[PDB]
C-alpha cells in the first residue's frame, strides 16, 4: 500500500502536465502577440533567477557536504531542484494561459471560461504539492530505508566531529533548499514585482496612470504571476516541508533524548519503532491531503460550472480540508494504534491524538484567512471606515490604514494562539507541528487557488489591452484579488505555525550525547530568564525590523532604476536590468537570514540563537500581517471609490491612491517576505545549531 | 548617622524646585497683550490637570482599597505615597512650564539676548525636573524607612503569607506597590495627554498657527502636557522602577538561595547582605540626585545653548559614576555572598554595570538624533525625496523607522549582555537605575523645550520684532532637537526598567515549596511551552492593537474638538477633548491593566511571563519606530521649510508631501511611542503583583 501512496505524488505531477497540455490545447490574432510578449519576458527572469540561485545552491551544498555528511548537501540539492521545477512550470503554465482564459471566455460568453482559467492554476498547485512530497518520499527512500537512516536513529558524529540524528539532518537540508529558492524568488521577485508597479505608475505620471504600452505594465503583469504563482507557491510548499521536517526532526530526537541509564545499558524509553512511526507518519498526511485535494479539483472541473466562480473554489478547499480531516481520521486512527509509549510524548489520545491537532490546525487556517477577508475587504466594515474617511484627509487615509493593520494584528494571533494551545494539549510540540501540517494538509488546492488569481488578473488587464468580455474579466480579476488576500493571509498563517515548528525542531536537535543521562527538563530549556537569551531576543525583532524596511527602499530604488531607463514596438525588455538589480539588491537581506544564526551562533551561542529565533518569529509575524493588511485595504477601499459604490479622479481618490502606492509594496513585498525571513532562520539554525552549539566566542 | 545625609536629597531637590519657581515668578512678564494670551492657557491647562486629577485620583482609590483588601496594608499605603509624589510632580512642573514661557521671551528683549532668557527658560524646566527626582527618591526613602526598618520588613526578609493565604516577601510587595501608583499616575499622564495633545494638535491645523483659533490655545497647552508632564512622568517611572527592580531581587534572593546541608536550613545569601543589596540602589539613586542638582547649579551660575545643556547632563552624568564609583567601593566591601548573586568583580562590579547604564542612555539618545534630525544624512535623505512624491514620502519614512531601530536596540542589547557578565540580573537593574540616575537633569531638558515652543508662540502671539522674534524662534529648534533625544533616551530607559520588572516577576514567582527547590530551577521561564509561546503571541498583538487604538482615539479626539469648535462663533474647547480623551482611555488602560490578570487567571505565570516577554519586545519596536519616523518626518519639514532644500519653499508640492507625512508622523510619536513605553512598563508592574496570587491560581 506504501508504494500505492508512493504513486500519489508521479500522480499528480502527471495530471499537472496533463492539464497543461489540455490548455496548451484551449485555443488563444493580435491578443496572442501580447501574450507571447509576457511569456518571453517570464523567461528572461526565471532563468537569470535560476543560473543566479543554482550557483548559490551549489556553495550551499558544497558547504554543507564539508561541515555536515554529504546526504543532507544530496538532499538539498533534490529539494532546491524540485522547488524550481514546481515554479517554472507553474509559470511556464499561466504565462500561456492568460489569454486563452479571454478567449474561453468570449466562446463561452462567465461560466466555461473559469474552468480553463482552474485548470491553468491547478497546474502550479500540483506542481508544488507533487514536487515537495516527491523529494520528501525520495529523502525518506534512498537515504531513509535505502541507506539505513531510521535503522541507527542513534546521534551520528561527523568527521570534523559534529553530533547529530543523521535522518534529521538531512530532512533539515531538504528543508534548506526549498527555503533557499524560496527567499530567492519571493524576495527578488517581490521587489521585481513592486519596482514595477512603481515604475508603472509613475512612468504613466512622469510623461495617463496606467499606460497599456507601459514596458513597466507589460513588467507588472509579469510580477503578479512571479508573486503570487510561483513566489507564493514557493511559499507555501516551504512552509508544509517545514512543518513536515520540523515533525520529523522532532520524533527523530525524542528517540534519544527519551533514553533511561538504570545501569551501565541504556533502555530507550520510546523503542526505535515509535520513532519510526512517529518520523514516517506526517509523510503519509501530507500524501492523503493531496490525494483529497486532487479529488476535489477533479469534482470542481468536471461538474457544470455556476455563474459564482468564489463559491466553486471555497467548496474545493472545503472539500479537500474536511476529506482529508475523514480520511487521515483513519490513517491516524490505525497508523499510531500499535506505537509504544505514546504517553511519555504527550499524546492524549493513543493512536489518533495528532489527527486532533491536524484537525484543528485545518480549521485555524480556515479562520484567519476568513480575519484577513474581514478586514481587508470592502465588503465589511473597516474597510468601509476607511474608505468613507478617504474625504476626510491624505494624512487621515495614512494614519487609519496603518491603525487598521495595527488592530487587525490581534484576531488572527488569537486564532493561532488557540490553536497552539489546543494542538500542545493534544500532543505537545509534535502535534504543533502535526498542526501546523494540518493546516497545510491541503496545499496543493491553496497553492492552485492561489494561482488563480493572478492568471485572472493578466485575463483583466488584456480586456484592457469586447465590452462584455472586458467586464467579465473585470469581475474575474476582482475575483482573483480577493483570493490573492485570502492567499496571502493563509501563507502568513501557516509561515507562523513552520516556523515555530522549526523552533522546536531547534531546541530539539540541540540534544547533545552527553545529555543523554539527564531528564528531558534540562535538554529541551531555552530559559528566558537569561540575559544572552532577551539580548537575542531584542537583535532578532530588530534584524526583523530592518529587514522590513530595507525591503521597502530596495523597491523603491529598483523602480527608480526601471524609471531612469525609459517596427515601432521592436524588442523591449527592460526587465532584466530591474530583476538582475533585483537580484543583486536582495542579495543583503538573504545575507541577513541566513547569517544571522551563524554569526551570533559562533559569537555568542546557541542559547542566544534560540532568543534571535522567537524574537525575530514574533516580529515577523507582526509585522506581516500589519503591512499585509494596510496594504489590502487600501487596495480594495480604492477599488470602493473606483465603483464609488458609496462615496473618481477625486481629491479623495488622490489619498487613496497615494496610500496604495505606498501600500503596495509594503503588502506585496515586506510583509511576504517576513514570513520567509522567520521560517528560513529557523532552520538555518536548526542546522547550525549542530556546530555552534558549543562552539561558541564568547 | 551618614545616610541621613542621603535622606535628606529629595528635600533638598523639593525645596529647590519651589526656590526657582518663585525665582522665576520674580521675573516680570514683560508686554501685557503677550501675558493675556499666556494667562489663556495657563487656565486651559489647569482645567486640563483637575479633570484628570480627579479621574486618576477616583481609579488610584478603586485601586489601593483592592490592593489593600488582597495584600497588605502597607502596599496600599506605599502605592497612594507614590501616586501623590508623582501628581505632585507632574503638577509643579506644568505650573512652573505654563507661566514661564512669557519670563524668557521677555528676557530677551530686556536683556536683547539669548543667554538671559535662557536662564529662565532653564530654571523653569529644572522645576520639572528636580520635582519628579525629589518625589521620587522622597517616596522611595520613606517607603525604605517607615515600612522598611521600623516595623521590620527588611529585618525578617522571610516570606510573609497574607490572610487569604497568598505568600510573598513583605518589602518587595510594598515596593511594588508604590512602583505600581507611579505607574497608574504616568499612564493617566502619558495615555490620556498623548490623546488630547494630538487631538490639539490635529484640531489647530484641521505660517505655524491659525488665528486665535481655540485649538491653537489647546496645543499651546498640550505642548506643556506632553514633554513636561508626560516625558518627565515617564522617566520619573522607568528611574523608580529600575530601582524597585533592584530592591525586589535582592528580597528575593535572601530566600531563594538556602540549603538544608549543615544539618539545618542555611542561608546561603546573609540577612545583612540582602539588607545592604536593598539599600544600595536607593542610595546610588541619592548620588545621582545630588550629582543632577550639582551640575545644574554649575549650568544655572553661568551667563551656543545646546552645547551647555549637553554639558550639564554630561557634569551630571559622570558626577554621579565617579561618585557613585566610592559608593559602590565602601559600601559593598563587607559584603558577603556576591559570589552567589553573579558578581566577577564582588564589591564595584554593579558599579559597572551603573556606569554602563549611563554611557548607553548617551549612546541611545545620540543614536536617536542621528535618525530624527535633518543635520545628519537619513532626514536629508527624506526632504530630497519630497521631490518624488508624497507616497514616496511616506514609504520612506516608514522605511527610515523601521532601520532605526536596529543601532539603539543593539546599544541596548550589548549593554544588557555586559552587565549580566557583571553582575547578574542585579546588575542588569543597577544598570537601568545609573542609566536614569540622572532623570533629573532629562526631565528638566525635556520640559525646558516646550517652555521655548509655546515661549516662540508666545513671542509670535500678537505681534513682535522680527529680530526678536528671531532668537525665541531659535530656542524652539533646540528644544525641538533635545525633546527628540529625550524620547529616544526615555524608550531606551523605559525597555530597560520594564527588564528588570521581569526579571523581577520571574523572582516574586517564588514559592514557599519552591524554596527547597533549586536555584536554577526556581527562575526559569522555558520558551519551549506552547502556554509561554502562545502568551507571547497574544501580547504581541495586544501591543499592536493598542497602539492602533491610541492612533483612532487621536483621530476621534480631533473630530470632537472640530465639531465643537463649529459651534463657537475659552475653555469649553479644552475640556470636551480631556473629557473624550479620558473614556478614549479608559479601554487601552483597561487593557494594560487587566490583561496579566485575566491571562493568569485562565492559562497561568509562564503564559503571563511570555505575554510580558512578548509584549516588551515589539512594544519597544514599536515605540522606536514611531517616534523615531514621527521625528524625523518633522525635521525633513523644516528641513525643506529652513530653505535647505533648493528651489522648493514653504507652500510647494515638495512640501505639501512632506507637511502630509508629518501629520501622519504627529500621533505616532507623540502618543503612540510613549504610550507603548508606558504599556511594558505598567504590564511588567501588574503581572509582577498579582503573580503572587495566580501563581498557582490558575483556572484553565
Ligand atoms: C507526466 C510527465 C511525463 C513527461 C511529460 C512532461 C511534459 C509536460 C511538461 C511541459 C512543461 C515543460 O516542457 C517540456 O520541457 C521538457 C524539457 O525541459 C521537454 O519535454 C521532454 O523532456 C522531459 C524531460 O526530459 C520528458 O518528460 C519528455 O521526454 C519530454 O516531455 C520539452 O521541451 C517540453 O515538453
Ligand atoms: C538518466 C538519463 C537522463 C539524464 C538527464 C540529466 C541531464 C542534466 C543536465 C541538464 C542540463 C540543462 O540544464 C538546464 O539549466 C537551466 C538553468 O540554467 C534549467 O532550464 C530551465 O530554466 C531555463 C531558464 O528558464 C530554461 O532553459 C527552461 O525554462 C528550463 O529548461 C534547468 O535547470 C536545466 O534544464
Ligand atoms: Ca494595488
Ligand atoms: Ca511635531
Ligand atoms: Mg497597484
Ligand atoms: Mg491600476
Ligand atoms: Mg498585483
Ligand atoms: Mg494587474
Ligand atoms: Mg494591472
Ligand atoms: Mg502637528
Ligand atoms: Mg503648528
Ligand atoms: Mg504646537
Ligand atoms: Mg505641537
Amino acid at each position: 500500500v506504501a508504494a500505492l501512496f508512493f504513486l500519489i505524488p508521479l500522480v499528480a505531477l502527471g495530471f499537472a502536465a496533463a492539464n497543461f497540455a489540455a490548455v496548451v490545447r484551449k485555443p488563444e490574432e493580435r491578443m496572442k502577440e501580447i501574450s507571447s510578449y509576457i511569456r518571453s519576458g517570464a523567461d528572461s527572469f526565471l532563468a537569470h533567477e535560476t543560473k543566479a540561485i543554482f550557483k548559490v545552491a551549489i556553495v550551499i551544498a558544497i558547504l554543507l557536504m564539508i561541515f555536515t555528511t554529504w546526504q543532507t548537501g544530496v538532499a538539498f540539492l533534490l529539494g532546491a531542484v524540485m522547488s524550481a521545477s514546481a515554479g517554472i512550470v507553474g509559470m511556464k503554465m499561466a504565462t500561456r494561459a492568460n489569454v486563452r482564459v479571454a478567449e474561453a471566455a468570449r466562446t463561452t460568453k462567465i461560466g466555461p471560461a473559469l474552468k480553463v482559467a482552474y485548470q491553468g492554476g491547478s497546474v502550479m498547485g500540483l506542481s508544488v504539492g507533487g514536487f515537495a512530497l516527491l523529494g520528501l518520499v525520495l529523502v525518506y527512500l534512498i537515504f531513509g530505508k535505502w541507506m539505513g537512516q531510521v535503522d541507527n536513529l542513534n546521534i551520528y558524529t561527523n568527521w570534523l566531529g559534529i553530533n547529530f540524528v543523521p535522518f534529521a539532518m538531512t530532512v533539515s537540508g531538504y528543508a534548506l533548499g526549498c527555503s533557499i529558492i524560496a527567499m530567492f524568488d519571493r524576495v527578488g521577485g517581490g521587489v521585481y514585482t513592486k519596482a514595477a508597479d512603481m515604475a508603472a505608475d509613475l512612468v504613466g505620471k512622469t510623461e495617463p496612470e496606467d499606460d497599456p504600452r507601459n514596458p513597466a505594465t507589460i513588467a507588472d503583469n509579469v510580477g503578479d504571476n512571479v508573486g503570487d504563482v510561483a513566489g507564493l507557491g514557493a511559499d507555501l510548499l516551504e512552509s508544509f516541508v517545514g512543518a513536515i521536517v520540523s515533525s520529523i526532526i522532532l520524533a527523530s530526537y525524542m528517540f534519544p533524548i527519551y533514553v533511561q541509564k538504570i545501569g551501565e545499558n541504556l533502555v530507550h524509553q520510546v523503542p526505535k519503532e515509535t520513532i519510526q512511526a512517529l518520523i514516517s507518519y506526517p509523510i503519509f498526511f501530507a500524501l492523503v491531503g493531496l490525494g483529497c485535494s486532487m479529488l476535489g479539483i477533479l469534482y470542481v472541473i468536471v461538474k457544470k460550472p455556476s455563474d459564482n466562480p468564489q463559491r466553486e473554489l471555497n467548496i474545493s478547499l472545503w472539500t479537500s480540508a474536511l476529506l482529508t480531516v475523514v480520511l487521515t481520521a483513519f490513517l491516524t486512527y490505525f497508523y499510531l494504534k500499535d506505537l509504544q509509549g505514546l504517553d511519555v510524548l504527550g499524546f492524549r489520545f493513543g493512536a489518533i491524538s495528532p489527527w486532533f491537532s491536524a484537525i484543528i490546525g485545518i480549521f485555524s487556517g480556515i479562520l484567519i484567512g476568513f480575519w484577513a477577508e474581514y478586514y481587508t475587504s470592502y465588503r465589511y466594515k473597516p474597510t468601509q471606515f476607511l474608505g468613507k474617511s478617504s474625504i476626510e484627509g491624505t494624512g487621515m487615509v495614512i494614519s487609519n490604514g496603518l491603525s487598521l493593520g495595527m488592530k487587525s494584528v490581534f484576531p488572527p494571533t488569537l486564532t493561532l494562539v488557540l490553536g497552539i494551545l489546543f494542538a500542545d494539549y493534544f500532543a505537545g510540540l509534535y502535534g504543533v507541528a502535526i498542526a501546523a501540517l494540518g493546516m497545510l494538509s491541503f496545499v496543493a488546492t491553496s497553492v492552485s487557488v492561489d494561482s488563480y488569481g493572478p492568471i485572472a488578473d493578466n485575463a483583466g488587464g488584456i480586456s484592457e489591452m469586447d465590452p462584455e468580455v472586458r467586464k467579465i474579466t473585470d469581475h474575474l480579476d476582482a475575483v482573483g484579488n480577493t483570493t490573492a488576500a485570502i492567499g496571502k493571509g493563509f501563507a502568513i498563517g501557516s509561515a507562523i505555525f513552520a516556523a515555530l515548528s522549526l523552533f522546536a525542531s531547534y531546541m530539539f536537535s540541540q540534544i547533545s550525547p552527553s545529555d543523554i543521562g539527564k531528564p528531558p527538563s534540562l535538554v529541551l530549556l531555552l530559559n528566558m530568564l537569561d540575559a544572552r537569551v532577551i539580548a537575542g531576543a531584542l537583535l532578532g525583532a530588530a534584524i526583523t525590523y530592518y529587514f522590513s524596511g530595507y525591503l521597502i527602499s530596495a523597491v523603491t530604488k529598483a523602480a527608480m532604476k526601471m524609471v531612469d531607463e525609459i517596427a515601432k514596438p521592436d524588442y523591449n525588455r527592460c526587465i532584466e536590468i530591474t530583476s538582475d538589480n533585483a537580484l543583486k539588491q536582495m542579495g543583503y537581506p538573504a545575507f541577513i537570514a541566513i547569517l544571522t544564526p551563524l554569526v551570533t551562533g559562533f559569537l555568542l551561542g546557541a542559547e542566544f540563537v534560540g532568543g534571535v529565533l522567537i524574537g525575530t518569529v514574533l516580529s515577523g509575524a507582526m509585522l506581516a500581517i500589519l503591512t499585509a493588511n494596510s496594504g489590502g485595504a487600501w487596495d480594495n477601499a480604492k477599488k470602493y471609490l473606483e465603483a464609488g459604490n458609496l462615496e473618481k479622479g477625486s481629491e479623495p481618490h488622490k489619498a487613496l491612491v497615494i496610500g496604495d502606492t505606498v501600500g503596495d509594496p509594503l503588502k506585496d513585498t515586506v510583509g511576504p517576505s517576513l514570513d520567509i525571513l522567520i521560517k528560513i532562520m529557523s532552520v538555518v539554525s536548526v542546522i547550525a545549531v549542530s556546530i555552534f552549539k558549543h562552539v561558541h566566542l564568547f
